[PDB]
């Protein structure tokens, strides 16, 4: 599935991404375009044989197991698959795991240089939230 910016940030919302661990809403918004263009099938390989996977390019090395990541950890304890869903509830739970663990947002590099530090309220603007 290939969200709407305004789709998405309602479904962020309902999930319970707002502020979730202080990052409002457009930060997730805006990392979820530079990272995968809100597109949930996303897939990219990473030179050490990990995947990144769906609309927050979750990697394989710590987070889901793909089955072709050896050494990997499986840290949200769900197949990697289960990430490229239409039904973002998988992403979300496993993103507000990685959130949580310290270095915030941090661990999305396209959020680090493309949203931090920006007017990140603009990836929310219009729409009916
Ligand atoms: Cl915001
Ligand atoms: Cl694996
Ligand atoms: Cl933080
Ligand atoms: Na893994």
């Amino acid at each position: 599935k290939v969200f709407g910016r305004c789709e998405l940030a309602a479904a962020m919302k309902r999930h319970g991404l707002d502020n979730y661990r202080g990052y409002s809403l457009g930060n997730w918004v805006c990392a979820a375009k530079f990272e995968s263009n809100f597109n949930t099938q996303a897939t990219n390989r990473n030179t050490d044989g990990s995947t990144d996977y769906g609309i927050l390019q979750i990697n394989s090395r710590w987070w889901c197991n793909d089955g072709r990541t050896p050494g990997s950890r499986n840290l949200c304890n769900i197949p990697c698959s289960a990430l490229l869903s239409s039904d973002i509830t998988a992403s979300v739970n496993c993103a507000k795991k990685i959130v949580s663990d310290g270095n915030g947002m941090n661990a999305w590099v396209a959020w680090r240089n493309r949203c931090k530090g920006t007017d990140v309220q603009a990836w929310i603007r219009g729409c009916r939230l």
